[PDB]
């Protein structure tokens, strides 16, 4: 009994209907790094989404399924010059940047690229400060760069939706400096970070209302403007369910330790890289009266820090039963390794 | 310019010569999880090592290079029952355990296995408390289990070698309980945790001398007795040197630089997060007269804002297209890599010193 995933592609279809309802002005460019499974990319492409690609490999994968290059944005600010050459030769023209050094590379390798300036909000890693953006655009003008718009990324779990309003207002300032220096600014890219479980505390529908009101104030509708986003976990987090076998058991007031055949080097790498919190669900239906015991649950590797859950209340379980983990579609399969020889879970697909 | 490793296989030979001289009673069973490259396994097998394997895939791998199954120990205390059948159908008989529930599966799936009881020292995850070992062995007796020895693991970074003397003295107590109950106890396995950088603070040669003194007292030599260990980072940590290209650079006006390189925490530097590694960037350009140095950070190639390698280090001013080297990158590095964001792991090239 090897661990496996169930991927419900009909869940991705409903997320797409809700996006179009709450953000009808915004075309979504799915962040392929979140989950690059071939059926998930093929469902999203059948639905008419764009793709955000971050490397020569992702660009290769989305063309492979038929997607034309105009439905790709190459949204990595700091690109190896040979991956930029690969983008140009596949026909991908829209890329991001956030400093003058990157524009130097682009001038030598992809002179006609349509370039989008990312502003900070997110990171020390990426994002130009609004007070540096005049100097950057003056240098872009000297390098004959076709700057076409502005982008930002708030980050994947805020308690306020007000960060989106402030980023939109800052984006209009930087957008007007563009126009004043003579660039054709016509793209606003409001990035990613929307919740992918309909039971998050800060709901998708309130974030969207905040965004629509800031858009209406600072970017009124106009046929020369396109608004885009880069959602990843919003489309896929709740579509995948993981099942894992209990392969070993320890008993110690009573306490239990369960060992399962997937862990922090495999699918639960999201615990360390994505700060995920996960909840184990016995696959057996809750049966009357049941006693519940303090339990920890561990991955299969040699590593003492391969631990998935430290204290959760479970019934008493037996070797060979199954534990389920819901909402396991985002940043999970993509960061897996084969540490200690363990293999990653096969994926099986349903259509709701 | 893609990132790449250089692996010096003769550093692996010299580590083995140092091991034989400082621990001549101890046979090494290399921990394959640390670095499973095919040339590193082929070099160690040629030098006469055994193999510690933790999964069916590792066992397949080292048999595939021609290692017989008597030079394998299956040292994973909590095993999937179909991996236990796999080992039995491979001829692999020596395995570890640390509770009574694992012996119930063994008696149904591999009833003649030779079983080594692991005691705690290392983890909440693994190792039986020595106060439970009497009861564990009485149950092992009812399950008709051939218990043949004791193992422990101190863990890969003590500053005191005295944990090995306590572990060895605990191991002798549990060995005597085993003899008393009628088991034929003849293996002691002192586990892993030896430094692999000849200049880690607590030196190999000092840990060895503490071990040899504890062994001479509690485990005097005898033709029925074999002592074994399970070293991982010892043999490979300093053999691999990584080279990465600076692919992008930012400058802040105090002058500071940020450099972006084409391998990072989802790749070969996953050791920063899973193995607590601290790494040190070295320009491959030789240190040049008078050099002005600046406070610098160095970042991996992914989208993730937490993919950072170096937070503040003094480097000369670098240019896009130049190379940074990171030494001592052979342990827990290639084996924990993923292809997050599409980036691909570095090719390995080989030199024999």
């Amino acid at each position: 009994g090897d661990p496996f995933f169930v991927a419900d592609l009909g869940d991705i279809v409903r997320k797409h209907e809700t996006w179009k309802k709450c953000l009808p002005r915004v075309t979504p460019f799915y962040a392929v790094a979140c989950n690059d499974d071939w059926r998930v990319l093929g469902t999203l492409a059948a639905l008419g989404t764009g793709f955000d690609c971050a490397s020569n490999t992702e660009i290769q994968r989305v063309r492979g399924i038929g997607v034309p290059p105009e439905k790709i944005i190459y949204a990595n600010p700091c690109k190896q010059i040979s991956h930029i050459r690969y983008a140009r030769d596949s026909g991908v023209d829209v890329m991001t940047f956030d400093c003058v050094d990157e524009l130097e590379k682009v001038a030598k390798t992809h002179p006609k690229a349509k370039m989008v300036l990312r502003i900070s909000t997110l990171s020390v890693k990426f994002g130009a400060k609004v007070e540096d953006c005049r100097f950057i655009l003056e240098q872009a003008k000297k390098l004959n760069i076709d700057v076409t718009g502005v982008s930002f990324h708030v980050g994947s779990g805020s308690t306020d939706a007000s960060t989106f309003a402030q980023a939109i207002s800052d984006s209009r300032f930087v957008f007007d400096m563009g126009t004043e220096l003579g660039f054709n600014m016509h793209i606003l890219d409001i990035g990613g970070g929307f919740p992918g479980t309909r039971d998050a505390p800060l709901k998708f529908e309130e974030i969207a209302g905040v965004i629509n009101n800031a858009l209406e104030k600072h970017f009124p509708p106009d046929l020369k403007l396109t608004i885009v986003a880069e959602p990843g976990r919003y489309y896929v987090a709740s579509a995948f369910t993981l099942a894992v076998n209990v392969i070993a058991k320890k008993v110690t007031a009573q306490s239990f330790m369960y060992y399962v055949n997937d862990g922090v080097y495999g699918s639960f790498n999201c615990i360390l890289y994505d700060h995920a919190v996960v909840r184990p669900l016995p696959q057996r239906e809750p049966i009357p009266n049941e006693k519940l015991y303090p339990s920890s649950v561990w991955g299969p590797t040699c590593d003492g820090l391969d631990q998935i859950v430290e204290r959760y209340y479970l019934p008493e379980m037996q070797v060979g039963e199954w534990l389920l983990f819901e909402d396991m579609g985002a940043y999970t399969v993509v960061g897996t390794s084969s540490f200690n020889g363990f293999q990653s879970p096969t994926i099986y697909y349903v259509v709701s």
